[PDB]
């Protein structure tokens, strides 16, 4: 019923605004599903700013889906500014 180590954490993800976040989510998760499966991404939000911290948190489902993902997208360039890295949140 419930999973263990299928969360990972995503660090150098682009700081946007809030009403940029769904489109992001999207974006990402069709990009990590290519890789693994997943089941809920999530994106902090600074209250001060109004924006994203930078960083977020992917349930995975499964563990060796969880790592498939960090194995495939870490130290990998999002774009030209952004470089993610990946692990398991313990």
């Amino acid at each position: 019923p419930l999973g263990s180590d299928q969360y990972i954490v995503v660090n150098g993800a682009p700081v946007i605004p809030s009403a940029k976040v769904p489109v992001l989510k999207k974006a990402l998760t069709s990009l990590f599903s290519k890789a693994g499966k997943v089941v809920n991404m999530e994106f902090p939000i600074d209250e001060a700013t109004g924006k994203t911290k930078g960083f977020l948190f992917v349930e995975c489902g499964s563990m060796n889906d969880a790592k498939k993902i960090i194995k495939s997208f870490h130290g990998k360039r999002l774009d030209l500014k952004h470089r993610l890295f990946l692990y398991t949140m313990k």
